[PDB]
């Protein structure tokens, strides 16, 4: 029912493929919905992707978008946000003044790590009294057997146990990037794949909501519909609850 998202852009049909696979939400990793018309019962999420994204006028569109706020997206990636921690903590009160339910900073991995991104994020925003009210993350599989759901669920685990805030999954898929050039499943092992993590998912109870990445094949090879048609991802993804 509540958890299922996606990650979106405009596209021509974007409105009817959001519709028809059940999307309770979806964010576009801006401060409103880049020319999406939601349909009805489906919630727009704001996030606040970088250091640069940060002004009154940014945090205000985002208040009048939504009621729930997504912080920055991979700031410990060079290719994305690229912020230290401190950095993060500094301009925290200005997200925290909003008043929205707050989601930290979604890192790329090891947000279990003792001494990482998110470990130092989270022990510096407990000592400076901050507000941290959900921890978004990122996951992507390079073992594409009937294990990769398995190992999904022990990386949110180790999460969940580390700082016992509910827990979102903003981006996932089968993808690897060890390699010069991206890696990806046969469309059968994608959608095995999606049957297999949408079901566990469903039933984690501290996971609150998950986000296929993405809505559509024009921005990733990974995506669950052409236009307004979707593969055998996309229908697993709506069969799912
Ligand atoms: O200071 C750091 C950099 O600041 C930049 O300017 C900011 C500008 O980039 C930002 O615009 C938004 C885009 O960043 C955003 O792009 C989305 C991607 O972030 C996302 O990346 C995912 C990634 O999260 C995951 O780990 O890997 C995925 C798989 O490889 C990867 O794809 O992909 C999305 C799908 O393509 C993509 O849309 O999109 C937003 C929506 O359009 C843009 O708003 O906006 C800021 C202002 O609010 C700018 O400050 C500079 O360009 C850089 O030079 C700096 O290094
Ligand atoms: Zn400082």
């Amino acid at each position: 029912g509540t958890k299922k998202g996606v990650s979106a852009a405009a596209f021509s049909g974007v409105t009817a493929a959001l519709g028809d696979v059940g999307a309770r939400w979806f964010y576009t990793w801006a401060a409103d919905p880049q020319g999406i018309t939601a349909p009805a019962g489906t919630e727009f999420v704001p996030m606040i992707w970088g250091r640069d994204s940060v002004t009154a006028d940014q945090l205000q569109r985002a208040k009048a978008a939504g009621s729930t706020l997504l912080a920055f997206n991979a700031p410990d990636l060079a290719g994305q946000a690229n912020m230290s921690v401190e950095t993060a903590l500094d301009l925290w009160p200005q997200l925290q003044a909003t008043g929205m339910r707050l989601g930290a900073p979604a890192v790329a991995y090891g947000g279990d790590t003792p001494g990482g991104w998110l470990d130092r994020f989270m022990s510096g925003a407990a000592a400076r009294g901050y507000r941290v009210d959900f921890i978004p993350l990122h996951w992507y599989g390079g073992d594409f057997s009937a294990a990769a759901t398995g190992q999904l669920q022990s990386y949110l685990q180790a999460v969940y146990n580390r700082y016992h805030r509910p827990i979102w999954l903003t981006e996932y898929a089968l993808t690897d990037f060890s390699g010069s050039t991206p890696r990806y499943p046969s469309a059968a092992e994608q959608a095995d794949f999606v049957s297999r993590s949408t079901a566990m998912l469903n039933g984690l109870s501290f996971v609150e909501r998950y986000a296929w990445f993405s809505l559509s094949t024009s921005t990733t090879p990974t995506g669950l519909y052409t236009g307004t048609t979707p593969n055998s991802s996309g229908v697993a993804y709506r069969a799912a609850g």
